[PDB]
């Protein structure tokens, strides 16, 4: 599911993303 952009890379772009 395309949710797993949590667990992937990290995102990593969430944790660049604020």
């Amino acid at each position: 599911h395309v949710f797993r952009l949590k667990k992937w890379i990290l995102k990593v772009i969430l944790q660049f993303g604020e």
